[PDB]
């Protein structure tokens, strides 16, 4: 699949780190031959990660044409660092959006809706997991697409599990249920689910529910037994198909919750008047007012 071995700066000047943190180590850059720009994420690579296996996951990249996927524009593999060449999006993520517009309309809830569930089948028909569905994770190109970034590798899944050792402790005296546990860490492709029905709750009440609690407190309350559902706030502004949207995305029981592709029949992403031009006029109203 042609990963370049060679250093990404001799072809792109790094302009601006993006996402303080949240997206790891991306850049906004710019092509050197072209005056383009793109967004070039840097994946540090351990010598256990097997370069052929990265191959194989590239090209699976590299061959998308689903219109729900960031798109891939190359990689770099040089000094024990993979980098990944991605489309810029001025507009950023949905949350970099709605911070400067406020609430998103129902209708445009919808649409982000709709977008990513189908981004979600493509990813589930792979059997990859998002895990990490959120206003902050959903780009808005340029183009008004919505996308979601694909970063089934490896190296990059390796990353979030370093992380997460750190968090389960030294595993020699551990039990084999213990380690398998750990490392799956609970997730299964409908936890992408659960997460779009909270972040269709962000884009409507610009945060999460119980976003005013702090992490720790509500890590408890969620894994209390009686623990609810969330809901949306406020009666009066939402449709009946916005309340069931939720009630069934944020189902409690996996067994019990819908599937993207049975989630593509709900009447709310289903509904007449759906097109780009509710985010041309998001993308309009962030850039104007
Ligand atoms: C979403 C993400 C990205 C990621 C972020 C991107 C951001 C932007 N654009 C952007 O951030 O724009 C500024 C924000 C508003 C001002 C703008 C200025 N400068 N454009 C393309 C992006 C892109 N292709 C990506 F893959 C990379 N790694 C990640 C995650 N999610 C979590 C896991 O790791
Ligand atoms: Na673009």
């Amino acid at each position: 699949p042609d990963i370049f071995n060679r250093d990404p700066r001799d072809h792109y000047d790094l302009l601006q780190r993006l996402g303080g943190g949240t997206y790891g180590e991306v850049f906004k850059a710019r092509d050197k031959v072209s005056g383009d720009l793109v967004a070039l994420k840097m994946v540090k690579m351990e010598p256990d990660d097997d370069v052929s296996t990265l191959q194989k996951e590239i090209l699976i990249l590299k061959t998308c044409r689903h219109a729900n996927i960031v798109a891939y524009h190359g990689s770099y593999l040089w000094l024990q660092k993979l980098w990944i060449c991605m489309e810029f999006c001025g507009a950023g993520s949905l949350q970099d959006i709605y911070q400067v517009t406020g609430s998103l309309s129902e209708l445009q809830i919808s649409y982000v809706c709709r977008e990513v569930l189908q981004g979600l089948a493509y990813l589930h028909s792979q059997k990859k997991i998002h895990r990490d569905i959120k206003g902050a994770n959903i780009l808005i190109n340029d183009a008004g697409e919505v996308r979601l970034a694909d970063f089934g590798i490896s190296a990059q899944i390796g990353a979030e599990l370093a992380r997460r050792l750190e968090f389960i402790g030294t595993p020699y005296w551990m039990a084999p249920e213990v380690a398998a546990v750990a490392l799956k860490g609970g997730y299964n492709e409908l936890c992408d689910i659960w997460s779009l029905g909270i972040t269709a709750i962000e884009l409507a009440e610009l945060q999460p529910p119980l976003f005013d609690v702090h992490p720790l407190r509500v890590l408890f309350l969620m894994t209390k037994s009686g623990y609810q559902p969330p809901r949306l706030k406020e009666k009066g502004k939402w449709s009946a198909a916005f309340h069931n949207f939720i009630k069934v995305t944020l189902t409690k029981s996996p067994k019990k919750r819908p599937s993207a592709t049975k989630m593509l029949s709900h009447q709310l992403v289903s509904q007449p008047g759906l097109n780009r031009g509710l985010i041309l006029d998001l993308l309009d109203k962030l850039k104007n007012g």
